[PDB]
């Protein structure tokens, strides 16, 4: 029993982290096979309106210093794919895991391995917000740190860190260099859009709570999907879809509580608050656990 | 910016996890050099009053099946140190990190690598509670999972998981087999004692909040250590010591807020609640971040 914000074991990713230096800028890169991936803004000198095509044409391989621990890797090629720089190196990473690159949907969670100067610092879990920012923990030097999920022994990379926005939340790309959200790797007035709460995740966490013995929020009522969504939109929650209801199926079956029954609990909680009580140690409704996350942690999958 | 419950990178520990099987019982072991450590209750058949001296005398080396991935390790010796079994194996772990064994004080935090059948599942952070339990996330099969801190590249192991108590919290030992708290590895009526909140940690997290721009709880007042402790004891908080005040020094200096000034804020928060506001994303006062944890994450140390 118990329920914690749990990240994936990070070792397979630690073995891929390197330091990329271009000029006076240093950040992190991801070394898989004979290629190092990193944010293309490593080539900028500080930026208002950079032309990265021009900036990269003016670089050579010798301008890129890649260090894996203390061993310097020799850069033998360099190209640009969207907002990611790919540096071909002359030796393949002997620690390359089985991996793939995936672009996730908002509401999905992943583990972040925060890194500085190519050295892992810490691991934590977060979600892709509906407004395509993440609420991470990132200091200067963290650019190029990656987010990932692990299935079997395959690492699915889904995030590379590029920027902190003015509100202190974070923006980045998939491993093909495409930003999540409307953001651009430049200094402009861009800001995080209005966010919403991830309804299906909140319901997943309520199921997690029941599995762990928190039942005080349950009630005898059921609601209709349409009438629940009426309340969801009023409290700035994402609409619940039949896809979401179907995804909550296995948890609904383990606990014997129908999805629309649990929706009636969430409506009550939104309308009345918790009256000084807590759920799984929280005084607010938690929305960064997916249904998969709840089953994984409350049933026990390993990697 | 940002502030997350951050665990240490787990890879150095993943390389040490193995499966120990004795009879029909399977759990996890920790393989360092040519020794595998695991909870001694792996030799029990289910237990009301086990005599582990008798139970171990009746075992041989061949009763212990140790698997590191798929490679079976040959057990060449077996002994008992307090509540931990030590199985000498015929090959040293090639992935042994620089390590040491430490026994921590209540209020200290560590990362847990939850494991099943020798395979890492997930990593999370927790604190040793004042009542010497931890609020972990542990399913059947998790015994022998370890907790640790990492400094430089040295892993300090401080917890091995032995038991879930009736309230769903967890009990275990240091890596020398000594339980934290009064617990015993037997089936009895033992229960978690009354817990308290870790005051110095709460203050550390309030400093973390200021560093991250949450200032609404600050005020012009200061309190005396004695008058603060008067309020602490009323709300079931641990007494604040001059050692604690001194430990909060560097954070007090970075923010320019005196410890006893911050204590006045905490008194106000205990007496009045938050009035619907949050701090670092929480609606309750968080107490599982040490002062070291705050400096590490708000300043940037790596390993
Ligand atoms: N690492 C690194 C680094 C190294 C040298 C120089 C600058 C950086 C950098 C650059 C950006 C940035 C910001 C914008 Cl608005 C647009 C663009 Cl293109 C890049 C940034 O956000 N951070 C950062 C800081 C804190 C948390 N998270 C990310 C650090
Ligand atoms: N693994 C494992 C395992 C394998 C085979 C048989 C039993 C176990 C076991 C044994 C104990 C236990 C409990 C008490 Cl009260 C006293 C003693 Cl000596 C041991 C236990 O608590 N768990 C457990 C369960 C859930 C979360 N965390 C810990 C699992």
């Amino acid at each position: 029993s118990g329920f914690r914000k749990m990240a994936f074991p990070s070792g397979k990713v630690e073995g891929c982290m390197v330091q990329v230096t271009c000029g006076t800028t240093t950040l992190n890169g991801l070394w898989l096979d004979d290629v190092v991936y990193c944010p293309r803004h490593v080539i900028c000198t500080s930026m208002l309106n950079p032309n990265y095509e021009d900036l990269l044409i003016r670089k050579s391989n010798h301008n890129f210093l890649v260090q894996a621990g203390n061993v310097q890797l020799r850069v033998i090629g360099h190209s640009m794919q969207n907002c990611v720089l790919k540096l071909k190196v002359d030796t393949a990473n002997p620690k390359t895991p089985k991996y793939k690159f995936v672009r996730i949907q908002p509401g999905q969670t992943f583990s972040v391995l925060a890194c500085y100067n190519g050295s892992p610092s810490g691991v934590y879990q977060c979600a892709m917000r509906p407004n395509f920012t993440i609420k991470g923990s990132f200091l200067n030097g963290s650019c190029g740190s990656v987010g990932f999920n692990i299935d079997y022994d395959c690492v699915s990379f889904c995030y590379m860190h590029h920027m902190e926005l003015p509100t202190g939340v974070h923006a980045g790309t998939d491993l093909e260099g495409n930003f999540y959200g409307p953001f651009v790797d430049r200094q402009t007035a861009q800001a995080a859009g209005t966010d919403t709460t991830i309804t299906v995740n909140v319901l997943a966490w309520l199921y997690a709570a029941v599995i762990n013995g928190d039942r005080w929020f349950l009630n005898r009522f059921t609601t209709t999907l349409n009438d629940f969504n009426l309340v969801a939109m009023k409290y700035n929650y994402e609409p619940l879809t039949q896809d979401h209801v179907d995804i909550l199926g296995p948890l609904s079956a383990q606990t014997g509580i129908a999805v629309l029954d649990m929706c009636a609990s969430l409506k009550e909680l939104l309308q009345n608050g918790m009256n000084g009580r807590t759920i799984l140690g929280s005084a607010l409704l938690e929305d960064e656990f997916t249904p998969f996350d709840v089953v994984r942690q409350c049933s026990g999958v390993t990697f």
